[PDB]
């Protein structure tokens, strides 16, 4: 199992645009488009972000090319982070998917905000970490998804996905 492979699980594949979990416009392989009301919004931002004028469809190609620059985004924007790097860098393989599952979804600044969880897995205390990070809105909105994740920082396995 592989990171593209966890957040094509945790986030599905849709062609054509719709609303994520929270009623926003997406596509692809959860690519935000808009936290806009407008479908004429969310349309536009899709022609701009692939480069032709899609009707609001993509192909499985265009998809994935976003998917690649959201995991590429996401990996750089921890490196570059203040707060996250020092985790990510003290973490084994599969800890270090977990999270930038966590920033591909909430972003950066939402996953920093996760101060005593962040230094819980700095010090490899694993269910002290998963006992925090489990009192969030995230996990009471997305549970599934959540238990998936904190699982893996738990165990350091892939088993929550297998
Ligand atoms: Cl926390
Ligand atoms: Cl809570
Ligand atoms: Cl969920």
């Amino acid at each position: 199992m592989n990171i593209f492979e966890m957040l094509r699980i945790d986030e599905g594949l849709r062609l054509k645009i719709y609303k994520d979990t929270e009623g926003y416009y997406t596509i692809g392989i959860g690519h935000l488009l808009t936290k806009s009301p407008s479908l004429n919004a969310a349309k536009s931002e899709l022609d701009k972000a692939i480069g032709r004028n899609c009707n609001g469809v993509i192909t499985k190609d265009e998809a994935e090319k976003l998917f690649n620059q959201d995991v590429d985004a996401a990996v750089r924007g921890i490196l570059r982070n203040a707060k996250l790097k020092p985790v990510y860098d003290s973490l084994d393989a599969v800890r270090r998917c977990a999270l930038i599952n966590m920033v591909f979804q909430m972003g950066e600044t939402g996953v920093a905000g996760f101060t005593n969880s962040l230094r819980m897995l700095q010090q490899k205390r694993w269910d002290a970490a998963a006992a925090a990070a489990a009192k969030s809105r995230w996990y009471n909105q997305t549970p599934n998804r959540a238990k998936r994740v904190i699982t893996t920082f738990r165990t350091g396995t892939w088993d929550a996905y297998k």
